[PDB]
């Protein structure tokens, strides 16, 4: 039983405010001409193996059921970009997927293993860091022992940290 | 994933052999009429506190998803018949819940207090029969002691017992005489 109290009718509004300017007003605002077809459930690889509609993201968005805010289900989307592709009212899908997910992740729906990640590009400027046997399998193979990476540049690791600090993505986090 | 390995083609059409002749070929082939609108689902009183949802019912027969017969949702109907009152495509809906539920019956899903209100029908002739107390209750207001109903007649009761027997009801709800009781 869905009453009005239990819907925010300014959720697709939202959506776009936090889709603007990036990925853009015009690229999220994209989910208003969605008429629920289902292409991109039936195009959907997640979809064909769990609960995940891609379509009823869409539908929540526009009837303003906050919940899918909370859902598992929108980061079950690998971003293939198979909806995008067939959308026969252009609605840019997978944007507006990732910009859901940037709400999610304000509202602090975040997996932990994904800000692990986040938290290793912030501390050693990368998701996948070198180790100790890095270092030595590079060397056999005839590579320089360090890569040219911010992992081993003082200067980019307080770069990408004032730039963190300014986002508030340490916030987020 | 739903393939048509998973979809009994011809499950709209054993409904209606089902429904056929009671309560009708017409009455339950009025599934086919079926558009999918939702007014009998939000008509439901069932559907506003439980995942029973009428539409889907109908979806499931047209579809061919038979898993609708092992459904303890289409138990949930009342039979208040405020959808068929109000489908636009004059689908005698509860009909044919109905008649699936005859169908899930005869596969086997009946509960246990509906198959005793069964038996107390065709041993004492009466789903909720006579007790010591009724007797008791009866002469105190003025009325006879026993009403005049099957109860007490061994003539109607053998008469029932006949039908019942001639339908195979006894059959369906697993009845036996000679043990008096439900078998298993
Ligand atoms: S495909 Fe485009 S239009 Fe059809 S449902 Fe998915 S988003 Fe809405
Ligand atoms: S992009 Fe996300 S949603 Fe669109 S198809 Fe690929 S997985 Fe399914
Ligand atoms: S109302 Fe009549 S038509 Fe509309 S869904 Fe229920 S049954 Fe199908
Ligand atoms: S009849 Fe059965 S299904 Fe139709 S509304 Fe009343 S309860 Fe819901
Ligand atoms: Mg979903």
């Amino acid at each position: 039983m869905i009453y009005s109290s239990d819907l925010n009718k300014n959720l697709a509004s939202q959506i776009i405010e936090a889709g603007t300017p990036i990925p853009g007003d015009d690229v999220v605002s994209s989910l208003k001409a969605c008429y629920q077809c289902g292409t991109c459930t039936g195009s959907c690889p997640s979809g064909r193996r769990t609960s995940y509609r891609t379509r009823k993201v869409i539908r929540k968005a526009l009837l303003g059921m906050d919940d899918v805010l909370d859902s598992d289900d929108i980061w079950k989307c690998t971003t293939c970009y198979t909806c995008y592709e067939r959308c026969p009212r252009d609605v840019k899908v997978t944007e507006i997927i990732k910009t859901i997910r940037n709400l999610a992740a304000q509202k602090g729906n975040m997996a932990k293993a994904h800000k692990m990640t986040a938290m290793y590009v912030l501390k050693y400027g990368h998701a996948v860091p070198a180790n100790k046997n890095t270092a030595e399998l590079r060397k056999s193979i005839g590579l320089s022992e360090k890569a040219p990476i911010a992992q081993f540049s003082e200067k980019d690791l307080n770069e990408m940290n004032t730039l963190i600090k300014e986002l508030g993505f340490d916030e987020l986090i």
